[PDB]
């Protein structure tokens, strides 16, 4: 089998993307936001607070004929940007794209923390890293992908992400028309279950090219690239009048500014994100200093290859009994 979504940014800044996802029986469609960087399908539903709730598509499963209640199950997440949820869970059919899971754990929220219930275009995560990581207590529930990859054509999905544009996320196959050149595969750790993966460096825009050894994560789930200091504060010197704001949590730019691309390296390839990609827009309304889509990985443990980096590839995510991460230019 196989299955293909469009994912869809939910603003003009590509802040995150949704892909719709068919739940239950009849068919319920929420607008998820898939995220390899974590484990838990998880949506808004008829149990969640009701106060916390505000314009987002909910799952019922009192009206699905196919939901059954996972006895004793319980979650809770929490991401790196301080928001969280949790809730209990039920087992129900789950389609993407044409492609259908029956028995997906689908943890049904009963709290949102306050950046949820704030964005009406989210109903729900759709977890796609190792399935070591799922929250599901006091049994571990598997991903959809985990769950769908012995009926896929190949154990494989990919990320197309779109630039201000939709974009695609394909399950069981690879469309050769989606990118160009070749496929450059590279090694995956997943000891820290996600799809973690080492760059084997970068240059700033028509800079030399820096070997170094970049250990990070490909994190469809993030919306930006965090990298070393070092790597950042590189880029950014590039950039007249860009500054690091401790009162606005990272590097901001003048917004009359034009930014330099960024390549970083998947083994001897090179991908090149171009500066546009890197520009999230005012700090506030009408301000005239801009955000930065590269920032210090520095208070966070873990580089992230977000979808500032992400969107700029065609990106397979193998699934392969030893699993294997492969970027193209588009
Ligand atoms: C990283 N990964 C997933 C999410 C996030 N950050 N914020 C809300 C959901």
């Amino acid at each position: 089998s196989t299955g293909s979504a469009t994912t869809t940014p939910i603003d003009s800044l590509d802040d995150a993307y949704i892909t719709p996802v068919q739940i239950g029986t009849p068919a319920q469609t929420l607008n998820l936001d898939f995220d390899t960087g974590s484990s838990d399908l998880w949506v808004f539903s008829s149990e969640t607070t009701a106060s916390e709730v505000d314009g987002q598509t909910i799952y019922t499963p009192s009206k699905s004929t196919t939901a059954k209640l996972l006895s004793g199950a319980t979650w809770s997440i929490s991401y790196g940007d301080g928001s969280s949820s949790s809730g209990d869970v039920y087992t129900d059919t789950v389609s993407v794209g044409g492609l259908t899971v029956t028995g997906q754990a689908v943890e049904s929220a009963k709290k949102v923390s306050s950046s949820f219930t704030e964005d009406s275009t989210i109903d729900g995560l759709l977890g796609l890293a190792f399935s070591t990581l799922n929250t599901v207590s006091p049994t571990q529930q598997k991903t959809f992908f985990d769950n769908a990859k012995a009926s896929l054509d190949s154990p494989v999905f990919t990320a197309d992400l779109g630039y201000h544009a939709p974009g695609t996320y394909n399950f069981g196959f690879i469309d050769t028309t989606a990118y160009t050149g070749s496929i450059t595969y590279t090694a995956v750790s997943t000891k820290q279950g996600f799809w973690e993966w080492t760059s084997t460096g970068y240059a700033v825009g028509s800079g030399t090219f820096k070997s170094t050894s970049i250990d990070g994560i490909a994190d469809t789930g993030t919306t930006l690239l965090y990298l070393p200091a070092t790597v950042v504060s590189a880029y950014w010197a590039q950039v007249s009048g860009a500054k690091s704001s401790s009162s606005v949590g990272g590097y901001v730019f003048p917004c009359s500014a034009t930014l330099p691309s960024f390549t970083f390296g998947v083994g001897s390839a090179r991908i090149v994100i171009p500066g546009d990609y890197i520009d999230f827009g005012p700090i506030s309304t009408g301000s005239s200093s801009c955000f930065g889509g590269i920032q210090s990985s520095a208070g966070i443990g873990i580089n992230i290859f977000g979808d500032v980096a992400l969107k700029a590839a065609f990106v397979v995510f193998n699934g392969a009994t030893t699993p294997t991460l492969g970027f193209a230019s588009k």
